[PDB]
This record gives structure tokens, sequence and C-alpha cells, in this order.
């Protein structure tokens, strides 16, 4: 099996070891379009394969003849209008590019605003619904659960947490579906603390940001490298991903944060947990906001932006 | 660190075998009474240990001298009245002979009857209460996440599950705190067919017995290497094990399968998760049978057996 | 990707837990004669994969239906010319009952005399030669690090070691192409303790036997999971292993212990060492024999045995 | 037990996260002097912790009080008279800094030029000569491997090698001390092809540097965090490393790339392999580089510089 990251800076990057530390995929392709990067780093990390003891080869190359026959994709490069026809662009365009290469493969977008480029992705490559979709909810819901094991001084490996929606102020936390060696995380935090820490998963991108003055790459790779593994391994994981949405949570017509079934076949099933009254609230605001996105996309069309 | 295991058949040498895989520990050592086997198992796994890639050393004696200042002990030797007797004996033997060369030690027990063997152990070793548990809670949840798992087709990976109590009739099941990323069971899973679950959990051992005619030693070895690579690691895991209680769901002086935090320190807390009008009442069932062995250790001890 | 383990035993349980703990194959089907036996480990099996992570299915039978469509096969069913006979009537028959419903496969046998049943094997399969290999060097080396690595007090990761030939007193050491961090061994133990290991590893079979009245199999049983991965990652080990030689070492028409490189072509290419006066008349000796066993076989199916 | 990285760039958080992945330390501290970079590199980090599973606590600082009763330091902060004298001046400061709260820590150097950085650093520390040492030669063999395993179509599993001396030109390759599978590299590949390999190993930061504009960090990072493993395992591992030669070799009072054996106990031996007239002729050159560049620290001191 074989593997191409699209993006070679510190997200496409941490994805492609990841996904070669993991020594399931044959060959493992960075495609980028600055001269030397993906060919310097894809080097770097073939000389670290003796020593981490993995077989996986990595490439690194600025054309998409070598991506060819690919099984998974994903797709991190990438940077309001501005940013949507900037990314839309950028998005669109390696999609076509690759997908000529690669007809039978299944793509994952790392690319903001996630939801839409989700879509924007799924437009451009001609695939089915289930064979795209989007990394969100595995970074926000491990940084909630490295949260919560923070404050409890437990193992992450006890803590587990669903998260819907979109990204930030549109993400749905559930912390009645969050679990610490299976007990209900509400019976061990009190609400304040719980609300507290769900605010900070919301705003956690920007406060690295703030921090170091860049974004995360380290969490946001594993994520979207668990992800591949999935379908790789077709180990039927049950992850919340920007997936499409055909009638779950009275929802239509749109990818967006959801519980999922990920195997060889993609997106195979679109659980549908039980939702609270003021959680379908939140979750339709979230949808509504999408929604609004995707009609910018529209506008910007339109005028030739 | 450095690790005993007492008893060398099936159940022990897979404990020793997986802690050595780890290559957490310096050193596991396995004793048992019978001339040649442990020395010949663990002469197995030495010879396997280039194959795997571990460094710890894995040895294997008749006598105790090897064991001293040890940091973990996992006691498996061990075979109504006659059972509570002969392995009273046994279980209450080993540790005295165990406990004099390693003052320090933390000890885990898998010798039946669980809860009782765990008490016979601790008054044995003369160390505080949060130094000896019982091995049980792990394997009834591994085995009832295995059967969820394969009901819904889903990885391992992401089903959790809590169980208390005792083995067997005794334990006591909690489907709402069963979840599948992070979907509570219920919810995926009917009430018909999680009731099959639940029994086949119950009976678990059993039917392997009556499959190939002797008892599991996989889950059970791979269940007590869990709960001593938390110690090891002082990881602080949240599992069920048989521990002391003092106030912790009303019960009172009495080790019983409950959720604890596990690390350097031994049970470092007794979690206390929330327990509705059935599921108590199935708690004080599982203890009043606890209690019951306890009675049976002093009349067998009143009678000379 | 799947495999099947023929033999439900210490050493076929072995292998068929040790593939599914490498969580590569999507399913390991043990086969056996025995009723309950490979049906009680795998359940037992399948318990422990939550506890160790693991979602390869485990799944014991006693037909062949199940086994169908194997990528791979390692047989262990198996117990002078009363064994070779006895032997060649198992391994014959398994053969037979396993290819016909897995066309496709490679086979490691792993049964003795290990040279002879690697052939019986192949003759049985109607495969060519390079799908057809017999575990024995990668157990025998795994050994001579294990003594090495105990000698000087350092990782077994750092120890390489080749050795040729057939089991025991046939097998063929190689201490100038045995290695610690790189350093010829002879240059850091003497010849004296050098030689005292290759008789220790000669005997190592023996040894175990006359320390716990049984043989080997967690070393055995790694050496086989280890082939099998190669063959399933297609990673190109190089390993001693039984395969077929043709004007390699000037042998010919004969399955022998010799390093190749495996991959998804099964023995994808035997490599000739450089062998000294005295290591080309070991290998001579080597060869005698299994040709001297081979005969034996033709003489005993003459006699109707 | 616990780790610093000094310096939180791109090889020190390398380090960092891969020691973190390896769940074997309690923490990992990175300090650095750049406001914010540490502590957002860290957040980063421990908000991956539970996707990739490890408990291992990833802390990021600007102070040294943080860093207090570590067991191993990396000192990896650092940027031909104008560099030796600026890298001098870094280490020799941070290693003041680290070593006044982590007086029983041992020291493994990562900064150029690199034997006589650790050299500095040694005689910064005020600790014994086993416990500081510096990391190239397992970054060069890493190197050296890769290609051979590329040239040959073999897993690096099965490619060992030993190089000594310095970086670069210094750098002593030893192509008889280069095995696969454990036959010895000149067997298989052709003179001339080895010293194409040689000489790419001997070029080869460059050659990243030149493709990407900007020095390595996977492989650099990759071989600290192992050579931080085995002083954690005390697995007592054959690397070669820069370490305090007394008499080995014949060379007296001086740091440079050596295989030692290590441990607990920091550089616990130097071992000596057998060189060759060539051998030791290059091996003198590159002892004479490293004195020559210690002389030079003497002239810059003397020159207030």
């Amino acid at each position: 099996m074989k593997v191409t990251v699209i993006g070679a800076g510190n997200v496409g990057a941490t994805v492609a070891e990841c996904v070669a530390r993991q020594d399931v995929a044959k060959e493992v392709v960075m495609v980028d379009i600055k001269d030397g990067m993906p060919q310097g780093k894809a080097l770097d990390m073939r000389e670290s394969s003796p020593i981490h003891g993995f077989d996986t080869r990595v490439t690194g190359t600025n054309d998409y003849g070598p991506t060819e026959d690919s099984d998974v994709c994903i797709i991190t490069a990438g940077l309001r209008d501005d940013l949507l026809a900037k990314n839309t662009e950028i998005v669109g365009g390696v999609t076509e590019q690759f997908v000529e290469g690669s007809p039978d493969s299944t793509i994952i977008v790392v690319a903001n605003p996630l939801d839409v480029m989700t879509y924007v992705a799924y437009e451009a490559s001609g695939f089915p619904t289930n064979r795209v979709m989007g990394m969100a909810g595995v970074l926000d819901t491990g940084r909630f659960r490295s949260f919560i094991a923070e404050e409890l001084d437990v193992s992450v490996r006890d803590v587990q947490a669903l998260l819907m929606g979109g990204h930030g102020d549109t993400m749905v936390p559930l912390p009645r579906y969050t679990t610490v060696g299976g007990i209900p995380v509400p019976q061990l935090i009190d609400d304040a603390r719980i609300e507290e820490i769900v605010e900070r998963t919301k705003g956690a991108g920007g406060e690295i940001v703030d921090l170091m003055g860049t974004s995360a790459w380290y969490a946001p790779g594993a994520a979207a490298a668990e992800m591949t593994e999935a379908i790789l391994k077709d180990n039927k994981r049950i992850l919340p991903c920007a997936a499409y949405c055909d009638g779950e949570y009275g929802l239509d017509d749109l990818f967006i944060g959801v519980p999922v079934k990920l195997g060889a076949g993609g997106v195979e099933e679109v659980i549908e947990v039980d939702l609270d009254a003021d959680e379908k609230a939140q979750l339709k605001t979230s949808a509504g906001h999408v929604h609004s996105n995707l009609d910018d996309l529209q506008r910007l069309r339109d005028e030739g932006k």
C-alpha cells in the first residue's frame, strides 16, 4: 500500500513521518510545490529509518507522477473570504492533480476551514462520498482527552471523548460522552471545571499560535496519521471526522464532524449518537455555519474570486 | 526494576513473557516448585529475546533467593471448602516466602477465589492495603469488550467497559458504563443482545474450559501484565481490580472488584462511580458472597483444615 | 491478508498469537485435528485482544474451509525412520488439505526433520520452489545471539549472527559472521568460549527438553512469526531459512539452511556468502545428511511405510 | 526518570518527542531561551499524547528550575573560529546552568563541532568522563545503513555498520565492519560502489542543507533519543559515540567517536576494535583534527573571544 501526503510543511511532514514509523505502508510520498523541501525532508526521514527500524520508503517530489496508484492521500497544503478563496484554489487544484493518477484512493483533508475544504476536495475528486473526509474531531478529542487526563492525573489511555461539529466556536462538546476508565467525566469533574476545559479545547489552536507564533503540527499530524492507519488496516475505528451525512442527525447533503466507522471503504458508516435538546441546537448552529461558508464559496465563484 | 512471578504454569509464564516483551523491567523471575519447568521456560524466553528484541532478563528458579528485592510480584500459583483451603495454603505460603526477601514490593494476586485470595495474600504479606490487589476486572472487561467489538464489527481500541464485583455470577456488569467511540453501548446494541453478552462474560472462563478442557491463560496473563506495567511506569491507569475498600460504595474492610488508580503506590485511589438501585443490589450480593467465603476461611482454620 | 497456522499446540499457538499481536494480518486461523483445542485457544486470544490492543481476528477450527484464500501458512503439526515416516504423513497430508483452498499461498514449515519436511511440503504443495521454506536458522541464530549477548552483557539488539545448514550436529556456525555492534565476535570472545557457545547452540533444543521434559515454543514460535511478518510486509529481510538451492554453494536440487531475502515473493533470492575450506566441508557434511534423509524417505515409501 | 532537552528547535524538539513517544521517562522538559517556543511545542506534544498513547509528560520552559533532578540531558542548543567561539559559549553556559540543578545526570551533546563541544560540556559539567558523551556515530551509521539497505533492497533491520572518528572528512568508515544479515557488505557490493556510499555518508549533512536550505533533524533527533533510551533502560547498547578515551586505540585524554557500551553508568566501556594500517592512519588524522580544534579553543580563550 502507498500513501501520498500533499504538502511537506510541518503538518504534512509529520503525517508522513508518523505513517512511515507505523511500518504498515510500503511507501509514503510527500509532494509539495517548493523545490527541494520534500526531497530534503524525505531524505532525512529515510536516514532515520534504520534508527527507528521502519522499512516504509519515504519519497519527496514536486511532481505528481510519483504519487500514482496511491491508496490514501492526506491533503495538508493550505495557508474570511480571502482565505476561503485561497484555500479553495489550493485544495481543489492539488486534488485534481492527484486523483488523475490515483483514481482508487481515499482522501483525508487537513486544510481550513476544514468542513468546507472537505467538500471542495470531494467535488474536485470525482469520488463517491465515502472516499473523502476531513481530519478535525480526532485532533479536538485528543486535545480534550489530554486536558482531562492532566486534570485528573490519569493515563491518557483511559480517557475517551466524543466531539462533533466544526472547529472552534462551532465545535460541539459532549462531556457526558467523555469517560475515564468507563466513568463519565461529569461524575469526577464539576461543571465549572468541565466548562473551562471545553473552552480551552475550542480555543486550543489559537492558544498554541499565541504561544509560539505559528500553528500546531505534532497533534494534527498524529491525528491524520491515525485516520490513515485505520484505512490501511481496515480496523474499523470509530472516530469523529468531517464526513458526508445523508439524513443522520437530520442533516443532509453535508460534510460535518460526526462519529464514523473507518476502514478500507473509507467512511463505512456514520454513527448516530443521541443528542439532547441543547446538543441538537449546538449542532444546528454549527451546520448553519458550514452552510454559510458553502454559500460564500459560490458567491466568491460568482465574483471571479 | 525487578518483577517476580510465582508459578510458572500457563498463566504465570504468560505474565512473565508479556512483562519481558514490554522491555520495561530489567529482570523477570519465575519461581515454581516443579524442578526444571521455570528454568526451561525462562531459557526458551531468553532465546526468543533477540527475535522479539527485548533486553529484560528472564530467570527461572525453584528458590526464593533470586526473587529478592522485587518491585512487583504476581502470584499465580494455585489449583468449595477444599479449594478455599488448598489455595489459601498455597497463596499464604508463597506470599510468606516471597515477602521476606522483597519487603518493598507490590503484589498482584491471580488465584481463585480471587477476592478472598487477595485478602489471604494481604494478610500473609504484612504490607499495607494499597500494596496488595487482585487481577479480575481487567480480564472480565477485556472479555466484555471483545464480545462488544465482535458484535458491532468495531476496533477493540475503541471499546471501553467497566465491570465490578467478583468473578462469575457475582460479577457486576455496567452496560451504561460501556462505550464505543464514546457512545454508550445501549444506544447501539439492544437490551436482549447486551444481556446475552453479559451472560457470556460471566461464564467466559467456563466456556473455555468446556472447549479445551483446561482454563485460559492468554487473556488472564495479558491482564496481569497490564497491571504490572502500570505499577512499573507509574502511569495512573484507571482499571477495575480487587482492592481494599474503606467506605467506598458503602463497603468496608473488604477486598473486592472496584475501579482504581494504579501507579507506583499500588492502589493509589479507589474511584467511586454512581450506581443505581439495581447495581447497588448486585454489588451488595457480590459483597455478601465474598464475606461468605471469608467466613468459610475462618471455619476451615478452626477445623484444622 | 490472512494467515493459517496448521497445528494448535504450543508452537502453533505461539506463532498464531505472535502474528496476531503484530496487528498486520486481518485474520489468523488455527487448524488442528483435536476437537475444541484450536477453538479454545482462539477464543482466549480474542479475549486478550482488547488488552494487548490488536484487531487481527483469531479463529480456531478443525476443518480447512476457514483457511481458504490464505496468504501465508505455517505448518507446525508434527510429532529415525519411524519419525520420518510419521511426520512425512502428517506434513504431506495437511499440506494437501491446505493448498486446495489456498493456491496462492506461501508456506513455512516447522516440523522435524526440518530440511526434509520442507521438501515434503514443497512436493505436496504443487507450488514453485520460492513459495515453500522451513524455519530453522532464525531460531538457531536467535539462540546463538542470546548466548553471545549474555556472555558480553550487551543488548541483544546489537548482536547479529549467521548460521547455515541443518539443526544440531549438522548446523554450520559462522562465528566470523557474528558481530556485536559491528565488531566481529572473535575479537571480543576467545576461541574456547566461542566453541562452548557453538556447542550449546547445537544442543539447545535438547537442553530445554532435558530441563522441562518437552520441547521449546516461545523462541520457535517467535522465529516463524518473524518470517511470516517479512512475507506480509514485503520488507526484504535477510534471514537464514531452509530454502531451495539451485547452484548456490554448489548445492543443487536441495532445501537446506541458507541466508535468503524474504518478501511477498517468498524466497526471492538465496544469498551466497563466502565460505572457507572448513566451512564448505561442514556444509557438505550437512548436505550429505539431508540427502541421506531424502534417501530414507524413498526407501520407506518403497516399503509401504 | 526525567529527561531534559536543552534547545527546542527542530533537533531538540525531535529528541523530546521521540523520547516521550517511547513512554519510558516520566517527564521530558524542553528548555530554550526563546519565549513561548518550548511552551508551544510542549503543549502540542501533550495534546498528541492521547493519539499516540504515551503518558510521558512533556514540559516546556525558559528557566532551569523545571529541569532539576534530571537523569539525562541532551544539549542541542547551538548555531571556523567564530563558530567554535559561539558554540563554546552557548554549550558551556547552558551546561553550567543545567548541572547546578541536576548533579547526578548524564549528558549527551548534539552541537558542532561535535567532538570538541563534547569536551566543552564535559569541562563545564564537573562530571566524571563517563557521564558526558556526544551524538555523532549513531547518525552517521544510520545514514550509511540506509544507503546500503537502499542499494541492496534489503530491510534496514538487517544492516549494521560501525563508523568512528569525527563528522565529515574525518569520519572513519569501516565497510568490512558493515554487514547485511551477517554477511560483510564487501561480499555483496563492489569497491567502487562502497566508496560512493562512504563519500555520500561523509557529506550527508551538507546534502540535506543543499536540498532544503537548513540542516536535518529527524535522523539526528532519532539518534540522540536512541542514546537516551539506552541510558534510561540500562540495556547495554553498543553504539559509536563521542566518548572519552584513555589509552584505547592509542588515543589519550580525548573525546572522539568510538564504539561504546551505554547504560545507566553512561559510557561504561570503550570497545577496541581491530584497525588495520590504513584505518589507524585515518583515525590518527581525525584525532589530529580534534586536537587542532582543541588548540583553537585555547587560542580563542587567550584572545578574549
